[PDB]
């Protein structure tokens, strides 16, 4: 239970967060921007929904949602997109657990193998460690620049790194 | 200085370590095997030098040594490769610092911007834990499994989930 229940959760929370919780007015306006002849391409699905993840993650979510609906073209109308959206913002637990399951179940057989499970466990941990690292790096950068470029050239030079290290 | 120079020190050691210091015997031998029509591909520089770190680290390193020499083709003759080897193999501080600087300096303008600096700090902090995480994942996976699939059917169902978290 203890470490396993919390690891399923970690994975759920991760997918939920990559999808995000943008309201319909923001998703629809992006649709308006992204659509061509009234239709949203598969490749723009992540951007339309306001997703956080990789391109590949966005497209795989699209296919799991399409697959579920019997949609086989790779193009969505506003009404279809809206129906994909309704599912993804239903923040109910059953609903979220369902969408997570389908997302992690890449071959859509209604089972999850050791491989599928590890896949999403690794992605989520590693993407989360990367985001954290980039916030820190950002703060370490500001400190280096603040110290080696107090006069605000917008850069530092070789000479400044020497000094920083030889000392 | 303290935390500031440690941050910069650690990026310099990360790059130094990823490059390694194989002897010429080894790298020339590897060249001979990796070479095609006399030249060595950018994509094969890492393997030839014996670096660790990512394929991306290897090609960035490559590019930085090329930029320095105005080499714009993505291929090296043996001569040229040996020259790249010689700069890399010089573990004198002056030289190591230069190589580091040029690696961080993606546009070779002799200047390091905030953006360039954030990038090696991120990478020097990131690289190592990928595998460390890939290995924690296996310990979790094969623990989710040995608990949601006690008899080892090989898979988990939605209702195994339903019951897990409810
Ligand atoms: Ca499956
Ligand atoms: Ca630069």
């Amino acid at each position: 239970t203890k470490s396993s229940a919390a690891v399923a959760l970690k994975g759920l929370q991760f997918v939920t967060a990559k999808v995000g919780n943008d309201g319909w007015a923001a998703v629809e306006k992006r649709f308006n921007q992204l659509q061509v002849d009234g239709v949203l391409l598969r490749s723009r699905f992540g951007k339309c929904i306001g997703m956080d993840g990789s391109d590949e993650f966005a497209v795989q979510m699209f296919d799991s949602l399409a697959r579920k609906r019997g949609i086989v073209k790779q193009v969505l109308t506003k009404d279809e997109l809206k129906d994909f959206y309704e599912q993804l913002t239903d923040q109910g637990f059953d609903n979220r657990l369902r969408t997570f399951f389908d997302m992690v179940d890449k071959n859509a057989d209604g089972r999850l193998t050791a491989e599928e499970v590890k896949e999403i466990i690794a992605l989520s941990a590693s993407a989360n460690k990367l985001s954290k690292i980039k916030e820190r790096a950002d703060e370490y950068t500001a400190l280096i620049m603040e110290e080696l470029d107090p006069t605000n050239l917008g850069y530092i030079e070789m000479e400044d790194l020497e000094a920083l290290l030889l000392q």
